[PDB]
């Protein structure tokens, strides 16, 4: 009869909260805690810094609008003791509560510190049903299988939501429609304007104090033009689903020198805060293929990425956790290089990386992975740094989604749970999909030599190193064959190369 304690993190912003469901205004308390431990436990972007904790202090505003009792600490009170779970006892210790309700985090550092927590009152922990996979649904999937595979899961999902579903057919006759036909733009087609949210009154100031206190961390504050609440968030997902859904899928593998958004939603900020929702944004996708507006194969490719991928990393990250966190297939041993912070580098594709990391804490698909994952699995990182550089540089970054991103796809370091393969490339792809290799000081079809390309030897030496361990996989054949058809000489060329390359990219 004394009433509910029930606390919402940070990227769990949602009127929908499983926590929040069957609250009693009269005698139930929220609290809500902008914590510095979570905010250095990694040094985050400014921008993720700014994003989060506008966005908690609207939402509070909208609780206390609908009658919510909220206990709100901020980064300011001299008595925040900095941490979840010091506001926890310190909450109970100002009036009587029956129990703590919350909802499971993404993180398992975190969701393992709080359940055993030692407290007064018994403490009930919910699913967070936002996700359309439950974690528990996942693992009865998985049971038997030798590999897990995203097709196979996806079709599940597909049958499940019943989205892009025809009777029990799938819309289209087949269930996928990516292709091989990708490619780079033209050489007159100027990528579109995006929109941009201008800072609110709330944004503004959450950007001062950070500017101020926490001027350490990494990326710049100016230009934030990200969405903080759902009105804001909404346009956001309006403007991708009338301007660019319909050209989605023909250069969602492309790059462009200085244009980081091209074609894509820009929603993960605030969809991995909960300010959308991933089946309302679904099923918008559809409705404007089944109107006319969008053609089919770019609505599936799109849906695909978020009932197929995004669900299928949460049930990787959760299924091995937390032994994920500590595998090292390769055995990389080797530190990051600077110019991973600092941008200055004469290669002309990872400098515009870094540069949009820094600006825009943002940088699409096949940027993560084919430019700066792919170089940090080739020089032979420890994969404890890049997820490090993974998670503060990116306004979307939580474990639970970027560890089997980059701790799987990105570099293999998982073994293949999640990829199936290492997404191994030398130079020729990255000029086959970009326009970087145009103004480089390197050269793009030269392997070995001060103005070679780095990404020619250093691929070729990350085959013939692993060449016994590749052989297994079966799909990184072909690479194998051309690992033979040269002379020692030549082998033995990008080894010293790539040696001389490391050393002087500052990896020991
Ligand atoms: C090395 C590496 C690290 C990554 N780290 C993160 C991360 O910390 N957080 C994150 O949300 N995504 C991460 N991704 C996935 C992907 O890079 C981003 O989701 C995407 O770039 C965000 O841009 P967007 O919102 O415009 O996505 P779009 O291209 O518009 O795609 C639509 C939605 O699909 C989902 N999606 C697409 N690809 C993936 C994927 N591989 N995994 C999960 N969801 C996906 C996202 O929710 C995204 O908003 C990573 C990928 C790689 C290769
Ligand atoms: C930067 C940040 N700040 C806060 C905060 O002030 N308060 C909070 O409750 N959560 C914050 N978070 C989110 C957590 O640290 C964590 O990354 C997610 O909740 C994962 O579930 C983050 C990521
Ligand atoms: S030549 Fe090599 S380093 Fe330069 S842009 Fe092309 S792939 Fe990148």
């Amino acid at each position: 009869m004394a009433g509910a304690l029930r606390l919402v993190l940070g990227d769990q912003l949602s009127d929908n909260l499983s926590a929040l469901v069957d609250a009693d205004l009269s005698r139930d308390q929220v609290l809500m805690v902008e914590s510095r431990v979570e905010a250095t436990a990694w040094k985050h972007h400014k921008q993720k810094l700014v994003l989060v904790w506008s966005a908690m202090r609207q939402f509070a505003e909208r609780l206390r609008a609908r009658g919510f009792n909220v206990r709100y600490v901020t980064l300011e009170d001299p008595d925040n003791t900095g941490s979840i779970g010091g506001e926890l006892r310190r909450a109970l210790e100002a009036r009587a509560f029956d129990r703590v309700i919350r909802t499971a985090c993404g993180k398992w550092g975190l969701e393992s510190h709080l359940l055993s927590l030692d407290l007064p009152v018994p403490m009930e922990t919910r699913e967070d049903d936002r996700f359309l996979c439950s974690r528990a649904q996942f693992a009865a999937w998985a049971e038997g299988r030798r590999e897990l595979r995203m097709e196979f899961f996806y079709r599940e999902m597909r049958r499940k939501t019943g989205l892009l579903m025809d009777g029990d057919q799938p819309a289209g006759g087949r269930w996928n429609f990516d292709a091989e036909n990708r490619r780079k733009l033209p050489p007159g087609l100027r990528p579109p304007e995006r929109l941009r949210i201008p800072p609110n009154p709330t944004t503004q100031t959450v950007l001062e104090q950070v500017s101020r206190g926490f001027d350490d961390h990494f990326g710049e504050v100016e230009g934030f033009g990200w969405p903080t609440n759902p009105d804001e968030a909404t346009a956001i997902l309006d403007h991708f689903i009338a301007d660019m859904l319909p050209s989605f899928g023909d250069w969602q593998d492309a790059m462009s020198w200085r244009r980081p958004f091209l074609w894509h939603s820009l929603i993960s900020p605030a969809l991995n805060i909960g300010l959308l929702d991933p089946l309302d944004i679904c099923r918008r996708a559809e409705a404007a293929w089944r109107e006319g507006r969008a053609p089919l194969n770019a609505v599936e490719g799109f849906i695909r990425q978020i009932i197929g991928w995004r669900e299928f990393v949460r049930g990787i990250y959760w299924l091995k956790m937390p032994e994920y966190a500590q595998r090292n297939a390769l055995d990389a041993q080797g530190k990051l290089p600077g110019f991973y912070w600092t941008g200055q580098t004469d290669m002309a594709c990872v400098a515009d990386t870094v540069r949009a990391a820094h600006d825009h804490a943002y940088a699409h698909h096949i940027q993560r992975l084919m430019v700066t994952g792919n170089l940090a699995m080739l020089l032979g990182v420890h994969p404890d740094a890049v997820d490090d550089w993974y998670m503060v540089v990116f306004a979307d970054a939580y474990e639970w989604v970027e560890m089997p991103n980059t701790r799987g796809m990105a570099t293999f370091a998982d073994g293949g749970i999640v990829g199936s393969k290492p997404y191994a490339a030398s130079g020729a792809y990255i000029d086959r999909m970009s326009d970087y290799c145009k103004g480089c000081r390197y050269d793009v079809k030269k392997r070995l030599g001060d103005d070679a390309c780095p990404f020619n030897a250093l691929y070729w030496d990350f085959i013939d190193r692993h060449a016994q361990r590749l052989a297994g996989n079966g799909r990184m054949m072909m690479p194998l064959r051309t690992l033979e058809k040269m002379p020692d000489a030549e082998r033995e060329a990008f080894r010293k190369q790539a040696r001389a390359l490391r050393v002087k990219m500052g990896v020991s």
